[PDB]
């Protein structure tokens, strides 16, 4: 009618009411039908939204992710529900449970990783927790003795095995890792990917998102699909894969949110009495990596570039992945101020035709740009919410402010949208997403 | 810790997630273990609760309960859950499914009713609708076209089954019908009734609740179950209820709340175009039980009094109940403000040592007063916001508010319980209670 | 930036900030510059507003209207601030102070009324001093001992002085009575004022609104200047103005506001034990006004009619006075639904065009509708206000929400308009408006 | 009534409105009657708590204390009120008019300095002012303009003349000028303060404050007034003061918050082209006094110890001054680690029977503690407030929001207290205290 918006109450509980929906009992799905399994990143904004609702269910959704950890710690992107369909790829595509050797034996889940936001989710576990009383502390203190080794194993798989020549970078082997699999990023490195005899399938993401503007191109699947073709051929063995894979990439967004998540986890370490040994690796990761995301930096901007390792080149784009060191810190004063200034000027934050002063997945201004795109431009609700926790965590406590402003008000037509059009405003992707949802339960306090 | 309460966003996103995690699909259970089922005027209260989240899933949970209705017109009080255990007495105590001829055939229900709150539901639910747009407004209007005629059918029931003598008062055959089964109300009623050969039975409720002084006596049990005996050996035929029931009393809480049904439901009628017939009969019985109501009344304080109509006699005991004409009007000047001030003073709301400005639902001052047992004192949040909406539809704006104040307060421990101590605050009754979630949902906007 | 809109807490802050900038000390101007004096109306509306902030300066603000109470019950609807220019007509132009037998001795004021609106603001008080204990309601009762029959001397002479022939409507002889000079309801009684030799002046009003659009025109304010000599030609005598002056109107919007207000006066004096005779009187104009009021209505849609005593002629116009019998009640059924879906409709509150969901002064589809100019179309937060009131009085608690959801969102620019364009929602009149904060800061709670 | 508490906008509300009731024009009071002129630590947080209200009334704020800034660049801690009495000491005492040749000529004021937490408020008036859009902008960037010169020369004054062996850390001639003359802190210093002859006087803040036990002692107010007869005796000549004064202390908390109003001012001068020499000057300054600061520290607990120069001695006490290095920064991990454990643990914010979880201005386990006197106990709004906002731009948002919670919670009575009880929640000293109003303004947002 006059205004479609709901006010703070209303939509806290819209958000929280959509957050039970998407429960299944002990795993929660990323949306209704376009996700309906769980994914890494996403349960662990998913966490972050229960936390003020229930820390025993936080945990649960941990819990259940983590119990799908591979042998060699690595947590899969996509933990499968038993009997679901709809969603492609699906287990029988990944065939990780006859072809992984470190897959768990009692989950489905899929052959590649994802970022390690999972310590900021323990964080605001443990933060709750103590506003709580006696007994909800001893839940998220339980939690840390159950899962501290398992979350120690995960950070560990990430700074052995996918950085071994101790860069300071993460290397992903398929653009689904980075979470952004059609971002400007890959785009160079994608056309590097040729296809041999890739099996027949039939896509499921564009069958419950029909507009064909909001969704990846059939040629992008035809890539990303063959990609698991190749891992599926030596097995997923981690030893194979720099040998054999066609993508082979330096994400510097996933080893910031890393540096990150290394020195939020040695800080619970302290706290928690954990093992000094561990709390001591923690930390030496999170300063190799910030050091490593800082290398990568442009010397005018500060602007973060990603590495093509088989091309041996800096990738150079226009998206929300270049303010990579605001997160973790690192870079020169000087240095620092120009990549703030490029986040708030006209490139970013500060174009003239947004509705909301929000940072767009890639530059309104950039040729790239695709208004509606998946990773090719929108808006994404879970984006603000990171960058706007890491800023807060920076000291910048009025941009932090700002960006949760306008978070909740371009979430509170209660879509809970997976991402929206930067200029209109229009909700797109699947609707009822879950880490939408989280975002706002978070801010709302 | 210093302070264990919640934020109103907190709060409402709680009572949110709660009423989301009692619902089985089709109907949300009054409370988790408790009460595993769907009861009639917590239903109506879901429904409140639900507008504010999803006009169709509160239109859902009526559609639900109006499935059950009997070929009478009853709407009975329990829906039973399939294959749902845990709850006493449960459907092969009834035995509805093979005595009563006016039962569903698709439904497992009980064989008593409870007050016609549902009509007060249908209106929230219409005017969230009418905030929310037209395909919102289309959803609440398509309810009225499948529904009015089976809510006519409820209220004629009443009418004209409990009403047998147009005393504009309903008889009751149970106390459960009052909603209030242990109230001091039916002491005297009860002592009249004299169980013969009881069937044996193992009570579920106090192992649930086992703190003994929060539930009725093994001996009212007794008088509870006799009741059931009664009425299913003619079968539930109303026509022989008069004859063989050992309880029969007029309920002027009961029958208040129908007054204003009545006239609810027939102000929603008239604005959407239903047949002009059914909005006089409405109208009628809101004026015939609004002086039924009246009629009982103390001629110095206008306290509202119940009658037993086997013993003939005037029911006068010091409960909420009392406060009945303030519910639906009628009153002449003086005696209302009577009532109000024995409202407002030192036996309920302005006793010294209530924690909280509110209603419990027997007065502390009386002899039968208890403050943990079940209807015999304690505060009922579902009372709580009955009365507040009532007094705001009198237009007594100012004492409507500091009713939900109060109970916002009192509900701000988040344990949404059943009931409350009146004098520590102390959750009693089960925790997690949807019609108290409900109220908090419907009380925060 | 994206958002001007203030948060809830920001605006009761601005607006809090705003009554006590305009506070010369014992009374608060109506606006900064344009209102520069105490108007009786505003000055109501005004102790609203200071109610939540200090019950002790909101009763202040009626002692130092009282003050300036005339020898026959009038309050006048100008009380000056020494030694203050900058409005005309200014005490020179009344000449009151030489000319009026029954103005006070130590204020300069008026001669002529206004809406008799102070009942509600003392009930408002009364309601805010019973929440904040002892020493506050000991204010607020002190205030009533102190008077008590300075109220009922105002509302006597309304009722025997403005009502001489027991009608139950409220005689003006001045357009600036109704609040509303230049609505369309005056324009013929004012067609048939013709002005004689008017001594020559200088508007103040137009060098403070310079824009044209926004104001009367010179033609009206020379009819408005020229009743006042009228009234000056016989020292503003009641017993000789209904001999002399060229414009007698019956109000029904300012008859509908004196029942209401007597039906509280009344209530108050019961609830404070005033004396007998004056609760009786007080119950007895509440209902002969409330009669007067019906009898002005048509009778297929109940929409209220002024009357033109010396032309002897109803006066039929669209503006927001025609719903004058929703403030006070007494419309049979059919009449005030009818009334209602006139309120609701295309030609008030459901307009298509308008930004807010709220009340113009003049109906959008009058021909006499003029989107900018003062009372003949703008929305003014003050009647928002004064109908949201009423209108949960009446039980009517979800239309009176709307009409506060929307009046808060239009003023959440924070300019505290006098009034604003119905289409656009540009501020209009003076800025800084206090009645307008007032809205604001009892809305808010 | 069972509530005596104030919802958020009530409470935001009667802040705006005591701020706006203690401005005499251009200047606000610290108190109504205790503290009836312009105090300079006072004017910077009322210039935060004007910021969300007005701009431009805040720039004028600043502006009015800058107008008493010394030739020298001292801001003195008081700027009398003309013709206001009821404060001693007051100008007469002082004598600065007439004995101090770099007093300002136009303004009354004392002859001593207070701590420079006015870049601080001039930081939240840009990021108000830049919320507010261009013209509001251009307010405060003219601000800067005009007034950069003068915070230069009060930062430079501080740093050359407070700081003549370039310690990084400054000097103090009376405790007045730490804000907390009464504190534990200073009393080893005092005890080496021996009275001469000493002019007689009458106290007038115990005439206010008429609890013995809320207030310092004479004996105490003695020293006091004798180190104003040493700084007479010299003429307030900065060149002759480290001669004669009886009190030369290094105040480690004065100089933690002048190491961030450093910081902070060379943020604004970067983002607004001051000139490139000051803003070096300002990060010179930063870092020598952040390195003073952390000089001072136990090398355990981190705790900051004073330094008293006469005596050549560090000054270990039990108060809010040892968190002086969380301000600024520059600890150690491990040492910042182990002074937060102090803070939170139970000689402070954890200690088991304070009301709040808040920050005493004395240990309540340490000998000198004193629950109700001043500096020596009581829990102070205006440290809470800046406590939780050096510790968000910290980065530790959880913790500060903690601070502002329970500072909200406390000030939640509506009496904006100058200190409260920290067990029972008393409210002490002068109620409708500025800059507790300011405190609460700010947070609430
Ligand atoms: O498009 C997909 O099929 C999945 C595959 O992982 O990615 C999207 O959907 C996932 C579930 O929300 C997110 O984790 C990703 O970041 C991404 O937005
Ligand atoms: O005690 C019980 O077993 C049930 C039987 O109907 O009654 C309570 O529980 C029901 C479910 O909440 C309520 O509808 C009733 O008013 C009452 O409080
Ligand atoms: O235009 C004027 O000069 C005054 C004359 O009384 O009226 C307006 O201004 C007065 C003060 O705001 C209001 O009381 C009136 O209702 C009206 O809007
Ligand atoms: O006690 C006094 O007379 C004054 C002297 O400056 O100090 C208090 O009062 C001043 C004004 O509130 C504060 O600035 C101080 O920090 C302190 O609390």
């Amino acid at each position: 009618p006059h205004d479609p918006s709901f006010t703070p109450t209303q939509l806290a509980a819209r958000a929280a009411y959509l957050l039970r929906g998407n429960d299944l009992g002990t795993m929660t799905t990323a949306a209704p039908l376009l996700y309906p399994h769980m994914w890494s990143w996403d349960a662990a904004f998913v966490a972050i939204g229960l936390a003020p609702l229930s820390v025993e269910r936080a945990v649960v959704e941990l819990d259940t992710l983590l119990s799908a950890q591979w042998r060699n710690g690595m947590i899969p992107h996509i933990v499968f529900a038993n009997g679901v369909d709809g969603y492609f790829p699906g287990p029988a595509r990944w065939a990780t449970a006859t072809l992984a050797d470190n897959a768990p034996r009692n989950r489905l889940t899929s052959g590649i990783t994802q970022p390690p936001v999972h310590a900021i989710a323990v964080q605001r576990i443990l933060e709750h927790a103590r506003t709580r009383g006696r007994s909800t502390r001893a839940v998220a203190e339980a939690f840390l003795d159950r899962r501290w080794g398992d979350l120690m194993r995960w950070h560990r798989w990430l700074a052995e095995c996918r950085d071994r020549n101790e860069r300071g970078r993460i290397t992903l082997y398929h653009g689904w890792e980075s979470g952004m699999a059609n971002s400007p990023r890959w785009d160079s490195a994608y056309a590097n990917v040729v296809p041999g005899k890739l099996p027949e399938y039939q896509r499921a993401d564009n069958v419950i998102i029909t507009d064909p503007s909001q969704r990846p191109s059939d040629g992008e699947y035809d890539r990303y699909l063959w990609l698991l073709e190749e891992m599926k051929a030596v097995r997923y063995d981690d030893e194979r894969l720099p040998s054999v894979m066609s993508f082979q990439v330096e994400d510097v967004f996933f080893s910031a949110i890393f540096s990150v998540a290394c020195q939020v986890l040695a800080e619970i370490g302290e706290d928690y009495k954990r093992p000094h040994a561990d709390v001591k690796d923690l930390y030496l990761w999170a300063e190799r990596f910030r050091a490593g995301v800082v290398e990568t930096t442009d010397q005018r901007t500060g602007a973060a570039r990603d590495f093509d390792v088989l091309a041996e080149k800096w990738l150079v784009t226009e998206t929300a992945a270049q303010f990579a060191p605001l997160l973790c810190g690192g870079l020169p004063h000087d240095r620092e101020r120009a990549l703030l200034k490029l986040l708030e000027g006209p490139r970013f934050c500060g174009h003239p035709d947004l509705k909301y002063g929000l940072i767009p997945s890639t530059s309104p201004v950039s040729r790239d740009f695709r208004p509606r795109e998946y990773w090719r431009g929108p808006v994404w609700p879970v984006l603000t919410w990171l960058f706007s926790w890491c800023f807060a965590r920076r000291g910048w406590a009025e941009r932090a402010r700002l960006l949760r402003q306008e978070g909740l008000r371009q979430a509170s037509d209660g879509s809970f949208a997976e991402y929206y059009e930067p200029f209109t405003g229009e909700p797109l992707g699947s609707m009822q997403q879950s880490w939408t949802a989280a975002a706002v339960l978070d801010w709302l306090g």
